[PDB]
């Protein structure tokens, strides 16, 4: 039976195993506790809280295999210097981006803000952010013998992010990631994939959906976050369908979960056929909207050949689901 | 016979049961986690860094009872806006300490910098910047919500104030933590800990805590040697005798590191040289009234101490010469 198959494809194939999970999250810690004595003793006059761990394996949504985490690098911002302006109340017209603006000019000049030296054009830009941060932080850290203080190979790349070795042919790919916010908007520097829209930053909606994800589960005590783990499971070990996204399929799973309340153990098949359904009807239309940011497209940064193969391998899986399932 | 006597008090008086230490600094470290996951997300124009752990208990060399420990609050303070200016440069005239100036305060303007609304007479004051962290930090914090979480009771100190934490850890065993706000400019660390005088009140403290227990540690790691167990006996006798009440953890510290300088024999059977050393040493210093850090030599580490006080500690010290039954009870 198809259910049977999907739960043991979990414990099979998506699950870690709790040893190699323990020693990614440790590595990450350790590699986290390093930046903070780090920007402790060398950069005490910039203007950055101290950088922390986010992301699916600390959220316990990873799968197959501990490989990535996110340390994000929260930039402060003076509240009266900066605003931010969502994309859609702009010409370039990029829902789910935003401009973030140097307030107040000319009472202000440049250098009341130590962020002044990225602005680019009157806005802050996300580029030079992220290269400042390399410059000045990821190039200025002696990893070698961080790595052999701890019994890890580190090796810095995709200029902004680290390779971990944890375990003999195990590695965490440890991204810095950029981020400012501002009132109750938090934005990160993860560019478009347009080189044209690359000063706008990215409004973070990971963690908004995580949440969601986690209290719909928390409240059933439902199987929408295992139905999750098996999609992302199939499509980091399937070629074919390796452009999804781990938003795009929780996203998936929130519409279904709008449509559909019961997630009992035994309904774990027959959401999976649905949420494969949803995501051809999305790949069709060309557009998956944020359930939490209605405006956005989440395949906006698709493109035509990419939404084709997807919608081809998905609909030549309709009649014999199981093929998915290779474990 | 000084060394068997020594070796006692240190196990039946000086040593914190480890039971008690381990739970002491586990609470602290607890509560700091905490504070770390819940602060991250609010007051994101605020240039606050993580809290983290500071003091005798969490250096081990906390003595009699772990009744204490300190969160260093660390706070940014932008390139460019800001300099500090020595103690002994102003007319303060007093080492150890530094003013804070707000640079270019025109061109600039007030309100550039996050930390403006601490500035008073172009000054970034200690006490207003521990004002703000009460109300803005302290006070966005639900302690009773913390410590239910962790199985703590954790009591904020009602204003005034200084906000410290008065932490329950188990039926009945208590532990106060105090919040430490710091800058750091160039590479000299300031702590908002006030001069003991109020017409000092504008002045920084230079923090030379952390790196005289780092030196401390450093000298026994290299050698097994007894510097540090001379140290927590010398720290639980002047706790436990209140005519001694008013010398302090560091100072102390220094006397030992300036008897490291003369002697580089502590191997074990030499504590009850290197204690009888010390505590000539210490009343020496009394007697001269300076005893300069040493780490930083122009410091004098008894300069918050009158000459009455001073004046009163090697009298007693030499009274107790006489008393060593008094001196090393329990």
């Amino acid at each position: 039976s198809l259910q049977e198959k999907l739960l043991s494809y979990y414990r099979n194939r998506a699950a870690i195993p709790a040893g190699e999970q323990a020693r990614a999250k440790q590595a990450a810690v350790d590699i986290c506790a390093e930046l903070r004595s780090f920007l402790r003793a060398k950069l005490p006059d910039m203007p950055l809280r101290d950088m922390y761990l986010s992301g699916s394996l600390y959220d316990d949504l990873q799968v197959v295999t501990a490989d990535a985490i996110q340390l994000i690098v929260p930039l402060v911002l003076e509240q009266n210097l900066w605003s931010c302006i969502p994309g859609e109340d702009t010409i370039m017209n990029v829902p789910g981006f935003f401009l973030v603006r140097r307030e107040n000019p000319e009472y202000f000049p440049r250098g009341s803000s130590y962020w002044d030296r990225c602005v680019v054009g009157g806005y802050l830009s996300p580029k030079t952010v992220a290269d400042t941060f390399e410059k000045v932080v990821a190039g200025s850290i002696n990893w070698p013998a961080i790595g052999s203080l701890l019994d890890y190979v580190i090796r810095p790349a995709e200029a902004l992010t680290l390779e971990v070795q944890y375990e003999k042919d195990k590695h965490l790919v440890i991204d810095f990631l950029p981020s400012v916010t501002l009132g109750d908007t938090v934005l990160v520097a993860r560019p478009h994939r347009l080189a044209q829209y690359d000063n706008l930053w990215r409004l973070s909606l990971r963690p908004a959906e995580t949440a969601r994800l986690r209290a719909l589960d928390q409240a059933d005590s439902g199987c929408r976050s295992l139905c999750l783990k098996i999609l992302k499971a199939i499509c980091k070990s399937t070629p074919a369908l390796g452009h999804l996204t781990a938003s795009q399929l929780t996203n998936v799973i929130l519409h279904l979960a709008q449509e559909e309340a019961d997630w009992s153990p035994d309904m774990l098949a027959d959401r999976f056929l649905q949420a494969l359904r949803g995501l051809i009807s999305y790949l069709e239309a060309g557009v998956l909207p944020s359930a939490l940011n209605p405006k956005v497209n989440l395949f906006a940064e698709l493109t035509p050949q990419e939404i084709d193969e997807l919608g081809y391998t998905l609909y030549c899986s309709l009649s014999e689901p199981e093929v998915l399932l290779q474990t």
